[PDB]
């Protein structure tokens, strides 16, 4: 196989891997939809007992197996159908995280501009119901109309309107044809993705050199000209006070798990491919260390600065902080905007702002689809070989099924799949790879590879996170997941009960792959019952034992290692 | 490979492969559309000239090859990719053949009653606007109220509404969620459409013997009962008068082309991948002959008994033939229903009829997919010995996609795709075809196959014929289908623009496949354009004819043969 160049395996390239779309896109506004505040305990909690001791179960697995996805479970197969569940959940990301590319590159097709078009009205895609802050002298509505989401502003109303024209759909059920314009993008997008994949892996190159350092500089530069915003202030008072009601509810502890999940990588199938491709004695403990701190790190600076760009909004709108902006997946795209605005030589800044979360975003979407190519050829040898050609096909359609995102009420399927395709079914996947390794494989045998690996044994709280608390945490999350399910509902727009259904039902796309593979491998067995669960919960190197009758997993002993 | 029993080789064995859902479901609203008998003379020109020699060249080239649909293309490379499109075109016929079976399900749980559901109105679905016709005492409505189609009958109001549910949904955009009913006989239908391919192609068996006598003694029954019916005499006069301004019209010649491509197979790769399993000494000819001449007779006593029932509706109802019924897929399900319900017993010759029907429709989905199944077998041999999964993969395929032809507007999708999936598109399949045959292969060594399997070359007329009539026919329609395109519209619901584009598409993504396959098989040849035309032009076997610069592409004397 091959191997991570010098470059990529530095000791202050861990940076790079440390950031990430969901951490400068996602974070945002699901933080900003918890209250802000009470969701920083829950993410942290969720960061060290369940987030971490995962990134880390994971990397030395993949370190240790060189495997894919599916084929790391190796050493079970009866958890095979799990891998293609978190490949297909990768996939599943790409419907829609590349859509949210196409928008900053349109974004970018926006910068090249002397004024700015979120700056002010006037425009085409403004409506009349369009309030600028700096026209109060004519006062058209007034800075301040009605409290809900205030999707009156310049930035909201060429987001909306100008980018995705939610105007012209009422729904999901009448979203239409593709924008001609998202069309294009989205095409640009799989080109550069598909040129940059389809020769394997890429050592190192450009694209991992500047998301270590361009994202930081960003947030840098963002934060500094938050802090001296009038307003600001404000919100920074709403970020640092934690309601303790949220935290009664169960929908901050689901939005944490999930973004933990999503800004380390763990349940897609991206750090065990990464780890595949790395060296024997590469130490994972340093580097789970390192990006869970660096993780937590951006995380809490990216929502101080949200904030403070919020309450500045707030301010110049003369509205709430709670009804200034939406909630949803383009939250981003109308605070930064305005903030870069503010700033001195908008248009360099707003320049280097959309190719910085360009490049994040391109960065992101290449570890996924690589990771699933990963998978899928370490499954099927033909595709090692037709790399090429599996590619192509992997692009052609992703971007059939994105086409869907790119439609007038794209951002309607966009939200379904960011909360059904990667909700509970993600959840489900790292519960069943968690208790395929620490119950059925054990974690004494995991703790051998990684002494043998590593050159040290993990301590009793990871081998405990592994074993009891990781594990009972995840089918709590997944617990309050499906009984306390809220229906998936817009900014003001309420999803039908139908759009929550096909939610479900693609979540159970990927839930019910790990059964149907334990079904398919125990038909797929010839023998009795003995030796078909023998053979399903033995590793492959180990089916001999199946013929002396000594299986570990039939013994006491396994189950309580501790 | 397997070899189809003796039972099924029978010298009257082809009357069952001269039967198919097309007969007896498509024929009779392709002729009543077209106004009837104006229609016939299109068809029989097509199908003495065009029909049943390319339905001779394909059973010749899959006795001859031994391949499926696209592997059968191992002479010219260059056209391989035009078999996988007419595979594809056989899984889009799937996608709604099936919904049909489905239908005639239903029917078959509606006919185990002793009061047939389409007799009269007062149920659930019946519409205030239901007019029975022996119901004229009381004068609800009328017996003619508007002649536009007449969707008011009993029959029609218990196909679209009791069946269909049509009348809940406005469009294709508003189609909905699938109805449970024909949800359950859609499952029914694939369950008995697994268990009959799983094990391979079927030698013999029931269904290949009860849709030789069957549908015959019903078509006769159907026959004797109309020849006898008020009104009928009306009908008989509408069906053997020739309007010669139709013939003026190019919409009855493409009807005509696609009505004979649909009920002797050609353009689907079903004939090739059942001539794939014959002896090498069985005579096409007469297999051909035969098979041309009952087709024709059946077309036309079904064109006759389709004709009477509809001139006996018109004077039970006092309408107009041409506004009596519909001219959609459903006209077969409102004139037979009512024909058998004048019957004396309706009850056992409904259940026979639609027990028949859905005999025939099984035969005739198995057949399509047994063909797609062989053709990808052979391309991928994996798949055979991966039949069960693959089979299994398919089948599910299917189901999905036809789930949406049972939706409360699924009509309108299945009426799309049974005009532009297998419309333009099978005809540029089976040009292409005749193109790579008699052109690239050249008549010439067809003929000396066909002298070496049958013992005997083929006449004038058939190789003039293959190269220069059947060839120049199929351009001719395929140009007036492209340039005299006309919108798809339903009985009275006008498809919008999107829909057209959309069955453009789709059409275009079979059409397409020609093109895509010879640029994939240039670049992934080595060599210099000399060398990749010469492995493109010529046959696997004769490669070794490329070093030796001896190819008979390159002169004038094989493209000069005839
Ligand atoms: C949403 C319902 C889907 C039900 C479809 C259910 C088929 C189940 C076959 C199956 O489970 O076989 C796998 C290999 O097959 C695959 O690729 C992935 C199959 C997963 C299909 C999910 C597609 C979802 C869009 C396991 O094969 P294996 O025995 O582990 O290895 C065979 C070879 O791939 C490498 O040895
Ligand atoms: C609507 C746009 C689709 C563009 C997708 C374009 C890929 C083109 C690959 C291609 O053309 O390779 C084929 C084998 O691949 C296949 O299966 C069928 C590929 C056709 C895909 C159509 C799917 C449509 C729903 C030819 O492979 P081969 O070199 O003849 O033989 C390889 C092996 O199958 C047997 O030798
Ligand atoms: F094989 C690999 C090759 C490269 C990478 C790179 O990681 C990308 C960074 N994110 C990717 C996926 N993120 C969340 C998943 C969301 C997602 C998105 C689209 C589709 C499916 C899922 C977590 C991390 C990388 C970058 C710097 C580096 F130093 C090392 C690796 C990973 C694996
Ligand atoms: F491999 C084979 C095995 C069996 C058959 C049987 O033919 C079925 C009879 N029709 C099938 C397809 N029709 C039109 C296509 C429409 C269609 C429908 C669904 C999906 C795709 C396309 C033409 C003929 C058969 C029956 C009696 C017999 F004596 C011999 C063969 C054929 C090939
Ligand atoms: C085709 C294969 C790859 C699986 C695709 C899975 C995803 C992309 C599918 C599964 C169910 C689909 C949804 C089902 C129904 C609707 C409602 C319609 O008004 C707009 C599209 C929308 C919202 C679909 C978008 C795409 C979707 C989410
Ligand atoms: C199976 C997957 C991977 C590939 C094939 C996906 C195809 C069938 C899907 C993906 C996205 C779809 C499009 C999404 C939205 C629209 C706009 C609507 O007003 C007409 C249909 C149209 C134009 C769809 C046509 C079918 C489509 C192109
Ligand atoms: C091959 C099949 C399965 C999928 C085809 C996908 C591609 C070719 C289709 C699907 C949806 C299509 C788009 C739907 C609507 C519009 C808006 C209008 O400006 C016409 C072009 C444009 C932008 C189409 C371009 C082609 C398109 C992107
Ligand atoms: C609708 C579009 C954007 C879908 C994506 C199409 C992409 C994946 C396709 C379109 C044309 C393709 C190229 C066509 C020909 C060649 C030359 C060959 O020697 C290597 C592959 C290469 C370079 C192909 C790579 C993949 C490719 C770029
Ligand atoms: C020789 C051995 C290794 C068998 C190789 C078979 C490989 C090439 C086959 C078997 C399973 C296949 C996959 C099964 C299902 C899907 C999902 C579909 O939406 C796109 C194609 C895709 C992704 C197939 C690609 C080809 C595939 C990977
Ligand atoms: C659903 C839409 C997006 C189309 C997807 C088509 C994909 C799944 C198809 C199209 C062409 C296919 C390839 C064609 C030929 C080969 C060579 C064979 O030796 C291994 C499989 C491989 C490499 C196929 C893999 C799957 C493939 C890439
Ligand atoms: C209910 C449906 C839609 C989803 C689940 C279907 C599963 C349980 C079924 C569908 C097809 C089945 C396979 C079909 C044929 C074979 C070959 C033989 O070795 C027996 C097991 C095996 C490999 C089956 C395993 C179970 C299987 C994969
Ligand atoms: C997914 C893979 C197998 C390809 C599927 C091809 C066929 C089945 C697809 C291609 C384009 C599709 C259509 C695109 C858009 C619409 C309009 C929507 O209001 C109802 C469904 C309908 C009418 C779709 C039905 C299914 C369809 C015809
Ligand atoms: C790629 C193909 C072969 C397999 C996957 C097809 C899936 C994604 C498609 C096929 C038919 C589709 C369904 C057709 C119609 C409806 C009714 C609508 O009110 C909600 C969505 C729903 C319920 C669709 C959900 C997605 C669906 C199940
Ligand atoms: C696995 C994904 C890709 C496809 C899922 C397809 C199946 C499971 C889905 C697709 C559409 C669904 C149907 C959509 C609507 C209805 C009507 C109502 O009575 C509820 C059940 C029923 C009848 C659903 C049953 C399940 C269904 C048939
Ligand atoms: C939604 C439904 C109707 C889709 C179709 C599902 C069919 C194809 C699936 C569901 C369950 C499957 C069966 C499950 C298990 C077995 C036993 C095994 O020894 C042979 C295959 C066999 C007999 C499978 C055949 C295929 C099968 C019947
Ligand atoms: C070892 C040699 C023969 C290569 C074998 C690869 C075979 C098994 C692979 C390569 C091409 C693949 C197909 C490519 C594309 C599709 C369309 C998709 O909608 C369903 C899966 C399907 C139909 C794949 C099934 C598996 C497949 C046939
Ligand atoms: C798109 C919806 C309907 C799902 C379709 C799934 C199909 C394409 C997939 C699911 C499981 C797959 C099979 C899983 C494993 C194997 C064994 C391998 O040695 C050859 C390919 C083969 C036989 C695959 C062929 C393609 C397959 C049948
Ligand atoms: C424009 C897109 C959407 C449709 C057509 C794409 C066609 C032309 C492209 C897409 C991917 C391409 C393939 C990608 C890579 C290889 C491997 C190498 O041997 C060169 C040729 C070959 C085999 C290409 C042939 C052409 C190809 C199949």
């Amino acid at each position: 196989r091959e191997t991570w160049g010098k470059k990529i395996d530095f000791l202050l390239s861990v940076v790079g891997f440390a950031v990430d779309l969901a951490n400068v896109w996602r974070f945002p506004y699901l933080c900003y939809k918890n209250g802000g505040g009470a969701f920083l305990i829950p993410y942290t909690l969720f960061l060290i007992i369940a987030g971490m001791p995962l990134f880390y179960m994971e990397l030395a697995l993949g370190q240790y197996n060189r495997e894919g996805a599916a084929t790391v479970w190796k050493i079970c197969p009866f958890f095979k159908g799990v891998g293609y569940a978190v490949i297909l959940i990768a996939l599943y990301v790409g419907f829609y995280y590349n859509v949210i590319i196409a928008w900053s590159l349109y974004y970018l097709f926006s910068s090249f501009t002397l004024n700015l078009p979120w700056t002010d009205c006037g425009h085409t895609w403004n409506s009349p119901n369009c309030t600028d802050p700096k026209l109060l002298n004519g006062s058209v509505l007034g800075n301040h109309t009605k409290y809900s989401k205030y999707k009156f502003t310049p930035a909201a109303e060429f987001y909306e309107r100008g980018v995705l024209h939610l105007h012209e759909s009422s729904g999901i059920h009448d979203i239409g044809l593709p924008q001609w314009q998202l069309l294009l993008c989205l095409m640009v997008v799989v080109i550069v993705l598909y040129f940059s994949l389809w020769k394997g892996v890429k050592t190192s190159g450009k694209v991992v050199w500047i998301t270590a350092t361009l994202p930081y500089f960003v947030l840098f530069v963002l934060l500094v000209h938050g802090v001296t915003l009038p307003g600001a202030s404000n919100g920074i008072n709403a970020y640092l006070h934690i309601d303790f009601y949220r935290l009664k509810e169960a929908t901050v502890w689901i939005d944490a798990a999930t973004q933990i999940f999503f800004s380390l990588g763990a349940g897609f199938g991206v750090l065990i491919a990464f780890a595949s491709y790395n060296k024997f004695d590469n130490n994972c403990y340093r580097d789970a260390l390192l990006t869970s701190s660096i993780n937590c790190i951006t995380s809490f600076v990216s929502g101080f600065a949200i904030f403070s760009i919020l309450g500045y909004m707030a301010h110049e709108h003369k509205v709430n902080i709670e009804d200034v902006a939406t909630e949803g997946a383009g939250l981003v795209f109308i605070l930064y905007p305005e903030a870069i605005s503010t700033l001195s030589g908008s248009t360099f800044w707003a320049v280097v702002f959309f190719v910085m979360l360009l490049a994040l975003g391109l960065d992101s979407s290449m570890g996924g689809m690589e990771a699933v190519i990963t998978g899928l050829a370490d499954d099927f040898q033909v595709l090692k070989r037709h790399r090429k050609l599996f590619t192509f096909g992997v692009t052609f359609s992703t971007f059939l099924l994105a086409l869907f995102c790119i439609t007038k009420g794209g951002i309607y399927v966009l939200t379904l799949l960011d909360t059904f395709a990667a909700g509970t079914s993600i959840l489900f996947a790292v519960l069943m790879e968690a208790i395929g390794v620490s119950w059925f494989y054990g974690v004494d045998r995991f703790s051998n590879d990684i002494q043998q690996m590593m050159g040290f044994r993990p301590g009793l709280y990871w081998r405990l996170c592994w074993k009891f608390v990781s594990p009972a945490f995840l089918l709590f999350v997944v617990v309050v997941s499906i009984i306390n399910f809220k229906p998936l509902t817009y900014d003001d727009y309420i999803f039908p009960p139908w759009a929550n259904w096909v939610g479900w039902g693609i979540a159970l796309s990927s839930m019910v792959l790990v059964p149907i593979y334990v079904i398919y491998k125990f038909l797929s067995t010839q023998g009795s019952l003995w030796e078909r669960l023998a053979y399903g919960i033995t590793p492959e190197n180990e089916h001999h034992l199946v013929a002396q009758r000594d299986i570990r997993q039939f013994q006491l002993q396994h189950w309580l290692a501790i």
